[PDB]
């Protein structure tokens, strides 16, 4: 409310999106074109912010709906989210369903090969240190966040992985695996964070099995933006 929030100066500035302050517990988070991967490869593509802002609002209120808490307040078209403001925990947490990414590539786990159950892995997110992952023990040793905590995140994740795998599927894709981000409201109560879109998810059309991702940037496979409305129009968002 009073969009011109956009004239002031962000909170904090990322590799992809803004966020500016509205007041204490809210804030309006701006979705840019800038896409990158790598953050060695970048490039702005027309209509990436409007995609996935577009993808992320329907996602998140799907979640709210099945009783996952996020900071979603609502999506101002065409790139703008107005969340609730929190704390980001400094942990990227990453479910697979599918092997792909890091996990082929360090372990012994062949490619586009279904996993036994979710696996679910927390990575530290810093850059210093290249966002190593971690364990149980070495985020609690780090004071990230305590036991307790790590493993309400992890129930967290999980449950977000019921309600996105059955959506996407229902829609033929496959949800090959995804990143969120969590945070901690006024209140101190864990809310998912950040985004849920192509950016942030590997997603695979369920028949050709053809990535529509941001993988298709980062391995220039084509289209990147097709790719990604692709998914807008799965979802009925188009
Ligand atoms: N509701 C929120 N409250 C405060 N900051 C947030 C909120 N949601 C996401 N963020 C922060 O916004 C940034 C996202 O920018 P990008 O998406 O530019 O991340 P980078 O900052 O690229 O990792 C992250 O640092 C994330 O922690």
């Amino acid at each position: 409310k009073l969009e011109e929030i956009l004239k002031k100066q962000p909170l904090y500035s990322g590799k992809a999106k803004s966020i500016y302050e509205i007041d204490d517990d809210k804030v309006l988070i701006e979705f840019r074109d800038d896409i990158t991967a790598g953050g060695a490869k970048h490039d702005v593509k027309q209509g990436k912010g409007y995609l996935n802002a577009l993808i992320s609002s329907k996602l998140f209120e799907a979640l709210e709906e099945n009783g996952v808490k996020t900071h979603y307040i609502k999506y101002i078209e065409p790139r703008y989210m107005i969340a609730k403001k929190v704390e980001i925990i400094p942990i990227e947490v990453i479910v697979r369903n599918i092997a792909a990414g890091s996990l082929c590539r360090r372990y012994p786990f062949e490619e586009g090969k279904e996993l036994p159950f979710p696996i679910v892995q927390f990575d530290y997110k810093n850059d210093e240190y290249g966002d190593p992952m971690l364990n149980e023990d070495i985020a609690v040793a780090l004071g990230l966040a305590t036991r307790e905590e790590l493993n309400k995140i992890k129930e967290i994740a999980l449950k977000v992985n019921e309600v996105l795998k059955k959506l996407f599927d229902e829609k033929g894709i496959i949800l090959v695996d995804f990143k969120i981000e969590i945070g901690k409201d006024r209140e101190g109560n864990l809310l998912v964070a950040d985004e849920i879109s192509p950016d942030t998810m590997r997603l695979w059309d369920k028949e050709t099995r053809d990535v529509l991702d941001k993988d298709v940037f980062r391995k220039d496979l084509g289209d990147v933006i097709a790719k990604y409305r692709i998914v807008a129009e799965r979802l009925g968002l188009l």
